[PDB]
Formats: C-alpha cells, sequence, structure tokens
C-alpha cells in the first residue's frame, strides 16, 4: 500500500530497411543507374519483386557527416513521406546504418530513363505526340499536387534531367539529390520543360541568346509551327500545338507576378490535352 515511484533511464511513415536487405537487393551496390552532385544511384530489386532506385550519399565515413547533414536527411524523408503521387518517383524506404557508413533513400525505379535522354540522346527512343502530351500532363499533375501539399523543396532541381519515364512512358518527377524556389519559379521551369518537349531544344548555357531570339521570333508571330515543333514527333495537331505554346508563353513571362498558378496551368493543360490523371 506504499508508493513505488520510478523513472525510465536511457520518426516517419515509410519503412526503415536494414543495410543487409539492401546489400542483397542491390547486389552489394554493383549496378549503377547514374549519379548526381550529392549522390550515386544504384539499381536493386526487393524480395517482393519491386524494382528500386537507391540514392546513396557520397559520404563514406561518419567523420565526414555533420549533425546538419543528419537533420536535412531526416527532413527530406519526412517531407517525401507525405507524397504518394502516380507522377512522382515515390520514396519507398530509407536506410541509415553506421557500419559501414550508409545514408540512403529508396525510390521507385523508372525503366525508361530520363526525359532529357529520350528528347536529346541520338540512340534513345523518340517520343510521339501522344507520348509527349501524356508526359506533359503527368508533370503538371505532380507539380500541382506538390503545390497543394505545400512541399516545393522537392522541385528545386526540376528539369528534363529529373523527370523519369515509366515502362509505358508516363512521367515520374523526381527528387534524388540530398537536401544540402518560389512556386512562381517552378511555373517558369514547367513552361521551359513544356517548350523543350514541344521543340526538342534546350538552352546550351545560362546565356543562350540565339535560342532566346528564335523562341522570341515564334511568340512575335514570325515563325510557322512546322519550324517550331520537333520534327522527331512526326504528325501533330496544329491547333493543340498552338494552345500548348500559349501555356508556355504565360509560364515563362519574365515578370513572376504575371505567371499563372500551377493549379491554373494543370486545369488549362487538361482542357487542351483531354487527358485525365
Amino acid at each position: 500500500s506504499m508508493r513505488a515511484k520510478k523513472m525510465g533511464t536511457v520518426v516517419t511513415g515509410v519503412p526503415s530497411l536494414k543495410r543487409s536487405e539492401l546489400e542483397t537487393a542491390c547486389e552489394d551496390f554493383s549496378n549503377i543507374i547514374g549519379s548526381t552532385s550529392t549522390c550515386m544511384l544504384y539499381k536493386g530489386t526487393l524480395s517482393s519483386g519491386v524494382e528500386i532506385a537507391v540514392a546513396s550519399s557520397l559520404v563514406t565515413s561518419a567523420k565526414d557527416w555533420s549533425k546538419e547533414n543528419e537533420s536535412q536527411y531526416r527532413k527530406k524523408i519526412t517531407n517525401l513521406s507525405k507524397v504518394s503521387h502516380k507522377n512522382f518517383m515515390n520514396l519507398l524506404g530509407y536506410c541509415e546504418e553506421e557500419h559501414p557508413f550508409t545514408r540512403v533513400m529508396v525510390f521507385e525505379y523508372a525503366p525508361n530513363g530520363t526525359l532529357f535522354e529520350h528528347l536529346h540522346v541520338r540512340e534513345a527512343e523518340k517520343l510521339d505526340w501522344m507520348a509527349r502530351l501524356r508526359i506533359s500532363m503527368g508533370i503538371a499533375y505532380c507539380l500541382e499536387h506538390m503545390h497543394q501539399l505545400q512541399t516545393p523543396a522537392a522541385l528545386r532541381n526540376f528539369d528534363s534531367t529529373t523527370v523519369y519515364l515509366t515502362d509505358d512512358f508516363a512521367a515520374k518527377v523526381s527528387d534524388l539529390e540530398f537536401w544540402n524556389p518560389d512556386m512562381e519559379d517552378i511555373v517558369r521551369k514547367y513552361g521551359m520543360v513544356l517548350l523543350e518537349i514541344l521543340t526538342g531544344r534546350v538552352p546550351s548555357s545560362e546565356d543562350d541568346g540565339p535560342l532566346e531570339n528564335w523562341v522570341s521570333r515564334y511568340f512575335e508571330g514570325g515563325m510557322r509551327l512546322e519550324e517550331l515543333i520537333d520534327p522527331s514527333i512526326g504528325f501533330f495537331p496544329e491547333d493543340t500545338a498552338r494552345a500548348l505554346c500559349e501555356v508556355v508563353r504565360s509560364c515563362i513571362d519574365r515578370d513572376p507576378k504575371k505567371r499563372p498558378q500551377m493549379k491554373e496551368v494543370a486545369a488549362r493543360m487538361r482542357e487542351i490535352t483531354a487527358l485525365g490523371p
């Protein structure tokens, strides 16, 4: 009948994976998909049969990893755990292990590579009109969802090199870089990617004046659509192309206040393409 008081003595919703499981899944990290400024990308297959792309830090020792690195690592995982969109390269798990030093994030695998590759690499399979419209819409729906959630940090590197393509060429926008942009800037970037999808052309530097004058010639009324639109598309509907180029023009306006919101872009894009989510 008497008090006995004691005291105990000594963070997200996607699964933690053991390093041993990932070693098996990725053949001890021997199959490289690619690389970024902050990470290596490894191919694996989980015991379920689900194919994965594993983003792994370049850091090779706990001595080279700061408390800030750890904080940004957990922050990225927490924020991506709230995205599960058909047109996003979704986070499927993560692995932190100290021995040996491991900081990875496990993503959905996209078998058909990047949009940049398919648009610009000579040996890559070219995309037809409907494929390009599907990709364009998929991107817009992802970006709209991202903005709806209020998680734009995931789109800070958005361009054709960060959009991957599924087995039937649907878009998956990615965020593979370890976290270490206003929505008005993302809208502008969307317009540039849409222009790239339509024309097959991309700026060759930060100061591509010749490309600027060429695009300018179109918007000022001095270019036929046959000169603008990528010849590798094959046949295309003229008035649909016009309408999509108007979307581009709105998005890439030099005055950020004049650009549309991503929700408006997606609505307009659906009106034009008639492609639902």
